C-alpha cells in the first residue's frame, strides 16, 4: 500500500499472513457438529436470552442436496435449547481458528504465555464475531459459512434492536478491506485491559501501533469523502463489539447455569472450571 511505513507494511502483512493460514472461509473442515434432534426467574431471562439470536440452518451437500432447519417457537420448555449444541461447536471451530490466528503472529508470541492466555480469554468471541461479519451477508441477513447458511428469521428494524445484529449490519456497511478487518482483530486482540493481562505497557503499546497503522492504512488508500472519519466509526465499533461481548459473557453463563452445553475449550475460555 501507499505512504505506510516500512514497519507498517510489513506489520499488514504478518496479520494478512496469518488470517490467510488460520482463517478457513469455506468452513471446509467444520466437520462431525451436532445438529438439532430430529422430530424461576433465571427461566424468563434465559428465554429473554436466548430469543434474541433466531436463525433457521442450511446445509448444502456436495451431491446438490439441501438440509434446512426451521427452530421451533418459543413456548415454556426445553425446545429453546435446540440448536444450542451446534451453535457451541461452530464457535468451538472459530475459538480454534482464533487461536491460531494469534500463535502465528510474532507480537503475540513474543508476549508471556500467561498474557498471551488472558488476551485470548478476553477477545476470543470478538474476533470470532470479526470473521463472521466478512461472511455475513446483509442483503439477505445470512451468515454464509460455505456450506452451512445461518439465516435470521423475519422487520429489518425491530431486529437492529438487537445489539449483536445492529453490530454486523453497521460494521458490513463500512465495507471494509480484508486489511482493515485483520487490524480490527489485532486491535481487539492486544486490549491491554483485558482481566488477567500483567504486561500492560507492552501490550499498549502494541495495540497503539496497531491503531496507527490502521489509520495509516486508510489515509493512505481511501481518500473518498465516504470514508470520512472512518478510522474513528471503526473505533467506535470495536468499542461496541467490546459491550457486546460482556453482554454476550453473562447471557453465556445465565443458559449455562441451567442448561449446560459449553464444550471443553469453551469452558477453558469463559473461566468454567468443572467443579
Ligand atoms: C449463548 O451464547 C452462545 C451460545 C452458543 C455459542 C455462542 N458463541 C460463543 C458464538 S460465537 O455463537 C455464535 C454467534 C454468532 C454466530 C454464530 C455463533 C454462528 C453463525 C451466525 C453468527 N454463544
Amino acid at each position: 500500500v501507499q505512504g505506510l511505513t516500512e514497519e507498517q507494511r510489513m506489520m499488514i502483512r504478518e496479520l494478512m499472513d496469518a488470517q490467510m493460514k488460520t482463517f478457513d472461509t469455506t468452513f471446509s473442515h467444520f466437520k462431525n457438529f451436532r445438529l438439532p434432534g430430529v422430530l424461576a426467574a433465571k427461566w424468563s431471562q434465559v428465554r429473554k436470552d436466548l430469543c434474541s439470536l433466531k436463525v433457521s440452518l442450511q446445509l448444502r451437500g456436495e451431491d446438490g442436496s439441501v438440509w434446512n432447519y426451521k427452530p421451533p417457537a418459543d413456548s415454556g420448555g426445553k425446545e429453546i435449547f435446540s440448536l444450542l449444541p451446534h451453535m457451541a461447536d461452530m464457535s468451538t471451530y472459530m475459538f480454534k481458528g482464533i487461536i491460531s490466528f494469534a500463535k502465528v503472529i510474532s507480537y503475540f508470541r513474543d508476549l508471556p504465555i500467561e498474557d498471551q492466555i488472558s488476551l485470548l480469554k478476553g477477545a476470543a468471541f470478538e474476533l470470532c464475531q470479526l470473521r463472521f461479519n466478512t461472511v455475513f451477508n446483509a442483503e439477505t441477513g445470512t451468515w454464509e459459512c460455505g456450506r452451512l447458511s445461518y439465516c435470521l428469521e423475519d422487520g429489518f428494524q425491530q431486529l437492529l434492536l438487537e445489539p449483536m445484529l445492529k453490530f454486523h449490519y453497521m460494521l458490513k456497511k463500512l465495507q471494509l478491506h480484508e486489511e482493515e478487518y485483520v487490524l480490527m482483530q489485532a486491535i481487539s486482540l492486544f486490549s491491554p485491559d483485558r482481566p488477567g493481562v500483567l504486561q500492560h505497557r507492552v501490550v499498549d503499546q502494541l495495540q497503539e501501533q496497531f491503531a496507527i497503522t490502521l489509520k495509516s492504512y486508510i489515509e493512505c488508500n481511501r481518500p473518498q469523502p465516504a470514508h470520512r472519519f472512518l478510522f474513528l466509526k471503526i473505533m467506535a465499533m470495536l468499542t461496541e463489539l467490546r459491550s457486546i461481548n460482556a453482554q454476550h459473557t453473562q447471557r453465556l453463563l445465565r443458559i449455562q447455569d441451567i442448561h449446560p452445553f459449553a464444550t471443553p475449550l469453551m469452558q477453558e475460555l469463559f473461566g468454567i472450571t468443572g467443579s
